[PDB]
């Protein structure tokens, strides 16, 4: 399994305790980091994934997980962690852009409030299957499957902040962070054996008055397994439902105060996922992973 | 009064019968243009503004009005008309872009479905007050009031088609057609002595399930005059309402089958304009001009 389903590894809870597996420095313990803000005293109760360990975390909503190295005359107290297993489904990686010809050869925009979703959405409208974000404000679309052409980069090189949301990475100069344009669409058809479906506008907070239906139709499936590796909802009014495709009967309903079980199975090959959002509130959103069985 | 409230002078009904007032050629009569498609036989009943005259018209939904010149070995049967009075409120003109520094110095996009409204909307989101369209696909934002810096051009130089809608002009290479970003917004506050308010997404067809309120609040006005120099609605379900700001009482309601009077007055300084749109249909839209009185 991948270990983060957020854009910035907010949700990373794994056990990496080096800034990098290769060439890295080791993390300080969050229960000894009292010279800094971020430690188990400020965050008892396990807030932020912090606790009696030295694992990489991101409790300051930065653009990626990190930890405190301990300064070596460098002047550098902390570093971002480069965690290859922490890469949200739909994030295709960080690649080098050497200019002409660029990696994605569709159509572009630049934006003072650019975010990942904003880039994805522009690209999606345009009928392109990939979106690419650079230098915090630039956005590129394209159907090129050879975006990887000029070589992959370490994800820490794609850490320039999104101009629109300082909690999201938007690539780096010469560096472009690539996303599948399906991520966060309001509805869809799905047929794959398994895939992930995120809230509308993920990783941005889901817009107001959203109403989305996603059909998951897997002919030949005897039953389908659902799990929620992410689930943030603020309001009881905001809802996620599962509907029998044939009957439209409501199999399950999950809201701010109803919390999705570990997993559940549905005895159907045809299910609809339904999401209704309150105007008044928006929250982090969710991610649901479905696995079909033959 | 300005003589067109559309982007392409579809609605021009004035009496210009030269391709241009200065240096131009004269128009053929639409009731003699039988060697061409466009004539009073194909269009009896005055369709398209065509009839027993030689006035500039645009019945083929091209990007601007035109007429048939009559060929002079040129090989050229028709030309666009350059009509200075036919310039929809909000269209700020056609200007020269000489590259660095460009006329609008905000932020830009390029788009395979670019239209005027699309450009306006991008710019509007970004908090810029002007949008500029070039070469049919390019879109530029900015707050520069000196966009006119490199000189104005004849509107016929901004006639490259919008990639997204072949009925709209999207500038020309080296040429940029400028719009106020208020045009077609879904709602607003208005205070001016008078101004024009267009359908949502004008000049594109109004999106589905639109619900818009515009407040027109002119303190000191004894009463306010309303007229509709444009009104296309396909469905009875699609509606425009006027509401007493103080009471929210419905002063007037206009829909596909209810047709706005010449003018009407309201004995108030505070009125709300309300627009509800059916999912099923979208139409050309409307333009309403209000004049406050002291
Ligand atoms: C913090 O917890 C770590 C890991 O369990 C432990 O090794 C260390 O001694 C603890 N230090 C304090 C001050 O609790
Ligand atoms: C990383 O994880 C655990 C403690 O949480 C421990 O076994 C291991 O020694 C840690 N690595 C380092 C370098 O401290
Ligand atoms: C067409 O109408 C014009 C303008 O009224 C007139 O001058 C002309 O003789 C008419 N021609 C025909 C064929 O009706
Ligand atoms: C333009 O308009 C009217 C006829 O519709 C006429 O008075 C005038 O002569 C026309 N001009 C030309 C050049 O035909
Ligand atoms: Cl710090
Ligand atoms: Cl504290
Ligand atoms: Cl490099
Ligand atoms: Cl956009
Ligand atoms: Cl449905
Ligand atoms: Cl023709
Ligand atoms: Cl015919
Ligand atoms: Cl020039
Ligand atoms: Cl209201």
């Amino acid at each position: 399994g991948p270990e983060c389903f957020t854009a910035n590894g907010a949700d990373y809870r794994g056990t990496q305790n080096w800034t990098a597996l290769q060439g890295g420095k080791p993390c300080l313990f969050w229960n000894e980091t009292f010279q800094h803000p971020y430690n188990t005293l400020k965050y008892p109760n396990g807030e932020g994934g912090l606790g009696e360990h030295n694992y990489c975390r991101n409790p300051d909503g930065d653009v990626s997980p990190w930890c405190y190295v301990a300064e070596h005359e460098d002047g550098v107290y902390w570093k971002y962690c480069e965690i290859p297993a922490c890469q949200m489904p739909g994030n295709l990686g960080c690649y080098k852009d050497h200019g002409n010809p660029p990696p994605l050869t569709g159509t572009s925009k630049t934006s003072n409030k650019l975010t990942i979703q904003t880039c994805i959405s522009f690209c999606r409208s345009q009928r392109f299957k990939f979106a690419g974000m650079e230098s915090g404000y630039a956005c590129f679309c394209g159907n090129n499957p050879d975006y990887w052409k000029y070589g992959e980069a370490a994800s820490t090189e794609c850490n320039s902040v999104c101009f629109g949301d300082h909690t999201q990475p938007c690539g780096g100069d010469g560096r472009i962070i690539l996303f599948d344009t399906l991520v966060g669409a309001c509805g869809g058809n799905y047929s794959a054996m398994s895939s992930v479906v995120y809230s509308p506008d993920f990783p941005d907070t889901y817009a107001t008055g959203r109403v989305c239906y996603w059909t998951i139709r897997v002919p030949g499936a005897s039953h389908i397994h659902f799990s929620f590796p992410l689930f943030d909802i603020r309001d009881s009014a905001d809802m996620v439902e599962l509907l029998d495709g044939y009957t439209h009967r409501v199999l399950a309903r999950f809201h701010g105060r109803s919390r999705p079980p570990l997993s559940f199975n549905v005895s159907l090959d045809f299910v609809i996922l339904y999401f209704f959002s309150d105007r008044i509130n928006q929250a982090q959103g969710f991610a649901v992973l479905y696995q079909a069985v033959k």
